[PDB]
Parts: C-alpha cells; sequence; structure tokens
C-alpha cells in the first residue's frame, strides 16, 4: 500500500529529494554557534601573540563572516526548506483530491443509495488531508533523524567498540515496542476517523433536511440524536488519546534506559582499567547525538502511525467497485431511430430481497409515445431507470436498435435519454446555470428556446435578475411547478432521440400543464417517449399505455380499447370524474 | 475576542493549569542525565578521596537512582503530561460543537435558502478543530517557553547588566516583525479554510445531486467546476505556505542575530575592561537557553496565528442573527379552536425584491377546510408557511386564536401545526424512524395505526424487514407515493389542532389518493384545515376555495359557486375535462 500512496508523490521525487539535502545542509548551521565561540575565546585572546588593533580586526571579520551567513546564507535555506516541504505535500493532496473526485462520479446509484454524503466527503477531504504528514513527517524528516542516528553510531564506534555496544542495548526493545503500539494505535485512529465522519454524515442530513425539524419542533428530539453521535465520536477519539499518552511514555522510558545503561557502563570501564576517562568524557558527551533522534522518532512514529490509518480509509473509499461498468466491449453508439427493446426483463436491487420487475416484455418502436400506469409502489420508475442504465437488468436484455443496453458507453446511451426523474434536482447557481446542465456547450439563445419551451422563460424574466437570479441551495427559491419546468427545459436543451418522463407534470397547476403538455406533444411528434403518470388525462394521447402492478404488466392498450376491456386500466382511469 | 474562546475553557482551568504544572516538572528530568554525567564524572572518578570499593559505590547509587525516576517516576509524567492535554481540548472541542449544532438548529429556512450546507458544516468540523492548536500551543505550551525565558534572562542579568543588553537588543524587533506578519497570514489562513469550506459546499451539493450529473452524463464538464475550486483552494494554500515559509526565515533571522550581537560586543567589551574571558565565555553557555526558546516561539507564533483564523470564522458563524425570534413576550400557548385570521398580509422576502404576497386578508373559522389554488409561482405555499411561522410576514398581521402567531413560542406553534410541505424529506433511517418524526415518543402502536391512516402500513409490510427497512439517504429506496404517504403518516401522528396540506398527494396514482382522501376527510372532520392544491377534483369538497394569482386573492368561494362565477376559479377547473 505504501506503493500505491507512492504512486501519488512520484511526479514530485526531486522536489523531495532536494527538500531532504536542503534538510541535511541545516546541522552545519546550530554547530556554527559553538564554533564562533571558540574563535573569540581562543583565536584573539587566547592566542597571546597579537596586537590589540589585530585581534580587534579579526573579530570585525569572524563577526563579520557570521553576519554573513546567518543574514544572507540560512535565510534563504529556511524558506525554500519549508515552501519546498509545503508546496510538495499540498499539490500532492490537490492530487489525490482530483483523482477521488471522479472516482466519485463514476460510482452507481446503488453506491449512493447506501452512503452518506456527509461520510464520503469525510474521506475526500479529512483522510486525505491527515495523509499529508506522512509526505512531511515521513519521506521529508525521518530520515534526518536516522542520517544523525548512523553518524552518532560511527563517530562512538571510533571512540569505542564496546561503549557503544552498550548503548545499542536499547534498539531492539524500542523497535520491540513499537511494533507493539503501532497497529492498535492504526485502529484506534482508523475507529476515531470514522467517528467524525459519522458526524460528518449527522450534520450533512440533518441540517439539509431541517424543514422537517423545523416543523415538528423536534428541535430537543434531534439535538440529542446529535450529542449520541458527537459524544460517541469524543469517547472514541479519547481511547486514541489515552493510547497515544501511554505508547508514548513507553517508548521513552525503553529510550531512557539508554543513556543509563551506557554511563554505568562507562564508569565501570574507565575505572576497572578498560579506557581513557577522557574517552568516556567524549563518548558521553554524544549521547544527546542518539537518544535525541530516537525521542524525536517516537514523535515521528505516532504521527505516521495515524496518517495510515488515513491513507487506509481513503483506500478503502478507492477501491470501492462500480457497479455499472463500461467493459472493453464499450462503443459510442449512435441512436438514429428510437428502438427500444425490453426482453424478459427481471430486476431486484438486492440478492436477498424479491424481485421488483419480474419478467417484462415489451417493444417500443421509434417514435411511438408508451405511458406506464398503475398503482403507486408498482415498478414504473425502477423500470424506467433500467434504460439510461442507472442499475444492471438482473435477467433478461434491453436493447436499444438493436444494440444491447450494455454494449454502449454509458455516456453515450445516457446523454441520448432525455431524462425528466419525478424527484427532480437544481444546485445553488443560476437560472440559466442550471438549465445549461442539459447542454453545457450552450447559446444564451438556445437556452432562452428551452425555456419558452417549458413555459419557463417567463416567470424567469419576472425573477428579480432574472436568467442570472440565483435559485435558492437545492432550488428552494422557487415554486415546484417553476423547479419542475427547469428541469423539462434541461430536456429540449438536451434534445434527444429517447425522452423519459417519470411524472414530469407532479407540481404544475391545470394551466401550465397544458401548455407543457403542448409543448411536449410537438417535441415528441417523432420521438420515442416513455411516460410515468399519475394523471391519466395527460396520457390518452399515449401510442400505447402500459399498466403495471406488483412488479408485472397486467394490461397493454389504446385509452380506447383499455377503457373498453374495463379491466384493471378502466378501473383507474373510472376514479377520476366518478 | 480571546475572552469569548475562553468561555468554552472556563470549566476546564485546573486541568489546564495541572497540565502546566506537570509540564514544568518536566525540564528537571533533562538536566538529571548530565548531573549523572557530571556526578560520574566530576564525583566519583576525580573525587581523589574514593576508596575503588567507594567510588564504584557511589557510582551505582548515582544509577540505582537514575533508573528508578526514568523508569517509574517520568513515565507517569510523561503520560499524564500528554493525556491531560488533550483529554482536556479534546472536551472542549466537544462542548464547542454542542453549541454550534443548536445554533444551527436555530437558524431560519432564510439563513439556510442562501447558505451551503457543506461550507457551514466546514466550519463546525474544520475550522473548530483547528482552534485545537490555540488550546494546546497557545495555553498549555507557550509559557514553559517564557519561563524559560524569564530564567535565562535573570541569570544573565547577575552576571552582567551591560550584556544581556547586548542580548534583549534584538527582542523589539523579534516583537516588531511578528506584528508585521501576524495580519497577513491570520487573513491568508482566513481565506485558504474559506477555500477549503468551498470545496466542502461543492462535493456536498453534487455528490448529493449526482442524479443529474448522472443522466446527461455532464461528468467531464462537472469535473471541471470541480478542478475550479478544488485549485482555488490550493493556490490560497500556496500563498498561505509561501507566507509563512517567509515569515518563518524572517523571524529567525532576527532570533539568530541574537548570539551573535552577545559574541560581538561582549567580546569587544572583555577586551576594553568590561570583564574578563570568566564572564564572556560563561556568558554564552546559557545563549542556548536564550535563543532557544525564541526560536520555538516563532513556530508556537504560527501555529496560533492560523488558530485565530479559525476561531474567526468559528464566531462568525455563532453571530450569524436569528431570523425567528421568540422575544420575551414568548408564550407557550394551547390552540383550542383552530380560529386562522389573516389581516392584510404583504410578504416580501428580501427588501430588494417584489412583495410575493402583496395584501392578504382572509379568516378561518374552527373546522373550515380552506382549499388554496391558482397557477403555479402565485404564492400558496409562501402564504400558507408564514403561519408556521417560518418566516415573519412583512405587513400585517396573522392570529390564531386572536393570539398572534409572534407571541406564541416557537415550538408551541410549530408543534400544534401538523405540514405536509410539497417536497417532503426522510432522513437514511428506518421507515418507522422516519414517522416517529411526527412524534418521537410515540407507541410502536400509534406508530401502526398512523401508517393505516397514511395508507402506509400495507407496503411498509411487504418491504424487506418491514417497519424496520432502512429506507434509503434521502429516502430513495421508496416510491414517490410511499415517500409521501409516509409523510402523511407524521401528521396523523402529530394529531395536531391544525393541518396544512401542500399538494399532500402529488405523488400518488388515482386510487391510493382515494384512500387518503378518505383517511383525511376523517382527520380532518373538525379540524381547521389549509389545503394548496393542483388537482381540483380533490378540493372541491372544501368549505371555502380560495383563487390566487400573481400574489393576490382574486376569487373566494364554494366550489358550486365559483363554477356558477364563470371566472378565474371556473377556468381553470373548466381545463380538466375540456
Amino acid at each position: 500500500m505504501i506503493k500505491r500512496y507512492l504512486q501519488f508523490v512520484k511526479p514530485y521525487k526531486y522536489r523531495i529529494f532536494a527538500t531532504i539535502i536542503v534538510g541535511i545542509i541545516k546541522f552545519g548551521i546550530p554547530m556554527l554557534i559553538p564554533l564562533l565561540i571558540k574563535y573569540a575565546i581562543d583565536g584573539v585572546i587566547n592566542n597571546h601573540a597579537l596586537t590589540t588593533d589585530e585581534k580587534v580586526h579579526h573579530l570585525t571579520i569572524a563577526i563579520g563572516i557570521a553576519l554573513f551567513i546567518f543574514v544572507i546564507v540560512r535565510p534563504p535555506i529556511e524558506f525554500i526548506r519549508q515552501y519546498l516541504a509545503q508546496w510538495t505535500s499540498n499539490k500532492i493532496l490537490y492530487d489525490i483530491r482530483k483523482k477521488l473526485y471522479n472516482h466519485l462520479q463514476a460510482l452507481s446509484a446503488r453506491f449512493y443509495a447506501n452512503n452518506q454524503v456527509g461520510q464520503v466527503i469525510s474521506r475526500v477531504i479529512n483522510d486525505v488531508e491527515q495523509t499529508k504528514d506522512f509526505i512531511l513527517t515521513g519521506l521529508m524528516n525521518i530520515w534526518l533523524d536516522c542520517i544523525t542516528i548512523i553518524i552518532a553510531l560511527s563517530i562512538m564506534f571510533f571512540l569505542d567498540v564496546k561503549l557503544t555496544l552498550a548503548a545499542l542495548f536499547i534498539f531492539p526493545f524500542y523497535i520491540l515496542t513499537v511494533y507493539v503500539f503501532f497497529g492498535r494505535l492504526r485502529k484506534l485512529t482508523r475507529e476515531r476517523s470514522q467517528a467524525l465522519a459519522e458526524v460528518q454524515g449527522f450534520l450533512h442530513e440533518r441540517v439539509q433536511g431541517i424543514s422537517v425539524v423545523k416543523s415538528f419542533a423536534i428541535e430537543d428530539n434531534e439535538a440529542k440524536n446529535f450529542d449520541k453521535k458527537n459524544t460517541n465520536f469524543l469517547t472514541r477519539a479519547l481511547k486514541h488519546t489515552r493510547w497515544n499518552a501511554y505508547s508514548f511514555a513507553a517508548i521513552n522510558t525503553v529510550t531512557d534506559i539508554g543513556p543509563i545503561i551506557v554511563i554505568g557502563v562507562g564508569a565501570y570501564l574507565a575505572i576497572s582499567g578498560s579506557i581513557t576517562v577522557g574517552t568516556l568524557a567524549a563518548f558521553v558527551g554524544y549521547l544527546e547525538l542518539l537518544f535525541g533522534p530516537l525521542r524525536r522518532l517516537v514523535a515521528s512514529f505516532t504521527t505516521l502511525t495515524q496518517s495510515f490509518a488515513s491513507m487506509d480509509r481513503v483506500f478503502q473509499l478507492i477501491d470501492e467497485d462500480y457497479d455499472i461498468k463500461n467493459g472493453v466491449g464499450a462503443q459510442p453508439i449512435e441512436i438514429k431511430q428510437g428502438r427500444i427493446d425490453i426482453d424478459h426483463v427481471s430486476f431486484q436491487y438486492n440478492d436477498n430481497e424479491a424481485p421488483i420487475l419480474k419478467d417484462i416484455n415489451l417493444s417500443i418502436e421509434k417514435g411511438e409515445t408508451v405511458a406506464f400506469v398503475g398503482m403507486s409502489g408498482g415498478g414504473k420508475s425502477t423500470l424506467i431507470n433500467l434504460i439510461p442504465r442507472f442499475y444492471d437488468v438482473t435477467s433478461g436484455q434491453i436493447l436499444i436498435d438493436g444494440h444491447n443496453i450494455k454494449d454502449f458507453l454509458t455516456g453515450s446511451l445516457r446523454n441520448q435519454i432525455g431524462l425528466v426523474q419525478q424527484d427532480n434536482i437544481l444546485f445553488s447557481d443560476t437560472v440559466k446555470e442550471n438549465i445549461l446542465l442539459g447542454r453545457p456547450t450552450a447559446t444564451d439563445e438556445e437556452v432562452v428556446e428551452a425555456a419558452k419551451m417549458a413555459n419557463a422563460h417567463d416567470f424567469i424574466m419576472n425573477l428579480p435578475q432574472g436568467y442570472d437570479t440565483e435559485v435558492g441551495e437545492r432550488g428552494v427559491k422557487l415554486s415546484g411547478g417553476q423547479k419542475q419546468r427547469l428541469s423539462i427545459a434541461r430536456i429540449f436543451l438536451n434534445n434527444p432521440p429517447i425522452l423519459i418522463l417519470d411524472e414530469a407534470t407532479s407540481a404544475l397547476d391545470l394551466e401550465s400543464e397544458s401548455i407543457i403538455q403542448e409543448a411536449l406533444d410537438v417535441l415528441s411528434k417523432d420521438r420515442t417517449t416513455l411516460i410515468v403518470a399519475h394523471r391519466l388525462s395527460t396520457i390518452t394521447h399515449a401510442d400505447k399505455i402500459v399498466v403495471i402492478e406488483n412488479g408485472h404488466i397486467v394490461e397493454t392498450g389504446t385509452h380506447r380499447e383499455l377503457i373498453a376491456k374495463q379491466g384493471a386500466y378502466e378501473h383507474l382511469y373510472s376514479i377520476q370524474n366518478l
């Protein structure tokens, strides 16, 4: 998996090597200070053989050299070091999200039917952000602390063989301890993030559905439900905290026995006649070089553990399967004559549940306008959505122009099916911007046409700032009949070969309906049109009315014929002016 | 404003003092090492008074002691120090969100009509989280670095009053520099966060409206729109980064001239007689004590700057005004007889725009069932929503039982108005859980009753896992007629004195409608009922039909009378059979 995440860093290796290089070229600075203390002390006064005009000159090139380095050289190193580090990771994150967003747009209705927006977003934003430390603390700092440890171990190896050994004794345990915690922290972090994710999901869902919370004044009740999730998150976060605290003390207690098992030994050797009490003096001086980095790495460790948890969650989301896939055979197909064929189609949203569409057989020739009617919960919408291939038929096949829906390239198929769903969407944008969804590359002229078509153009003008009026989030700032008509607009703009209208009149008064009815009868003149309707009267003119009951096609016919049959259809119609 | 944020920390002062105390009791440890070293070296090795059996002995007491401290005392200090620090801040955050969520639930339809969920959430989650550093780096660490600086400075002053003035020389500039950057970083951070906020808002809106993006296969187009926001965020984040890098190098270059100017003057002063090398050398070992903390504080500074930006944004959201406020006169009023009076009401959603409801006068006696009908975009919904007081009338008054709506306590008023909006809501929960929204404290028996009432109980049973079937996010896993009926359920459960039904039939077939029609005619027998409808036929029985046009009441009457008048009403009705 590191290999995976690494793939994102790939195009930035150099900038990172650079960040590490400049990183090393930093320790040289802190050492310049103690080096300068020795020069004035031993090179201008303790020299004893210099003029009081000569030594007061060397101190003006040494207090000259220092200033130069620190006021000219260091600043740029400092800067670049950070800017680089950041610029790098920040571009990397940017990249990861670029990919995550396409992933998302490629998931299926199913995915989104069983997932919580807020939770998904939490991953795309929070979890990703969290993997930032892995680039910084991981690939750009950890090393410097190991380089330091090598240098140190090395220097010490010369000063004395067994004395260094005296130190390394700790090392294995240190490693063992880290290993012992790592995993548990990784989970605790994972579980923690997830909780956050769930509060995200909660906030999203409620803030957007407040209309309801407000209406029944269930604020108190819901504020509780919030606290459960908010508390859960807190709890989990504490578990996580406790362990980090715990593991920290642990790893360090180990890292601390380090200088001890050293000093102790360093004495019982210098006195036992093994080595120069100067060696002991020197060696023990470097103790900070060894058990210093080892102490930092404890922190480095921790940070990373958390980061891994995050990249987990990220990849987990990345690894989600696309339910509707294109498959090798993919083929952008032009639909020249709207010929739709539904052969023995049967649908189930899940293996466990019962099918919703059982055995459906229906043929629709180009130009025909087919109406779908029946008790609510029958299957019309489900059936319908099988064509734009929003879900794949369970058993059977649907063919447009003889071509199996599956053999089209998604975008192609979908782009040629103008679909007005029953629960229509609007983004917090301008009226124009919304219609444009039907055909983003459209002439401000064509838009106004679609509008006039959908019987929308008129009320749009009466809107403050007309076609540029910002509709509300979710399109709140408009009537039902109004939102709806904008959806119809999109259709005309799309001007597709196949038109599916699932209750495209729901919210319009009798009059507006009449208009749109005419507008459509026109657009639907020579196109294959599928219509789901409850207001029967606006379906009579259909070429064929299809009655659907409990997932089955029960009746088929012309309004005229169906009425004669005094069957299922008539029953329903008959309920109107009776 | 710090005072504000502090108010959240208040109930945790002690835990924080504690965190600081234990914090100080830490420097004592690192010093024990060199002490065990000096003690070994200068104490046992060169005592010139030690039996080889004594020195070894006194060495041992120094180690047995070391191990004890480090393997027993330190671990607990380490732990508590961190656990404390975290536990504290983590509870504080928890608290802040507890408050933010109630704030949210108290904002008005307006607020939410002009705000983006994702953006709001970003604040409640991200910005808050960000204020975490302020508690940690701010109130628990900064101090230790100042304590260190005091300790250090004192020593310098008793070592030489005029050389500490060679040090402190830097101090003012340091402060000046911080001041110079602080502000700009604060903004850059602010602007950065906001960008994130906007990507949040984008992701929310799109992920939830994908149905549309999928239908027109506008993935590519939208993926672009995403990249604008994603890029914007990246850019802003870079600006921020660049400056931090910049300001960092700056403040340090200043902090670095520090040890130098002590050496530049200090050395010159030794020459002229200020003091000797014995002093110049001793006034230089502690240099790390002074310009060490000053270097850390540079980082401490930065972190805080960002934190302030965050608390800004947080408070900004906290400072949002409640459009619908209760006001002192608040009074939980029982509505005993649904008498509604609309006296010269006029409504405008904004001062700039044109009114939507102009001069409306209508009286509704207890028990009466009043229907509202007219072209779409007329004002019915707006009018209606003025009663549950979702917005306050602009000019006029609405009185229930003689009491002005404004004089009720929100929850009271709203709780007694059973409202079925046209765009009904469902949470990703169970069927039961959703109905329960109408009356959270309800008998699993009463629920099933409401259901049977709303003509829902039946199809709910046919659902996998029946009343416990998890409907989809937004309630996707159900038909239109189905979601809707669950909304109707809520009404029966609420069983209020006043019932408002805005197109409560939109998605039901003719048959289901008949049922619910009967179910309601019953529930509406002796209750004040307001109905907005487009399917006229389901309104005929009304006590009074009110026709609304361009924000006005144009006609008033009984279906019978209005039909006779051959006016506005008849026109519309007349369009059904015609």
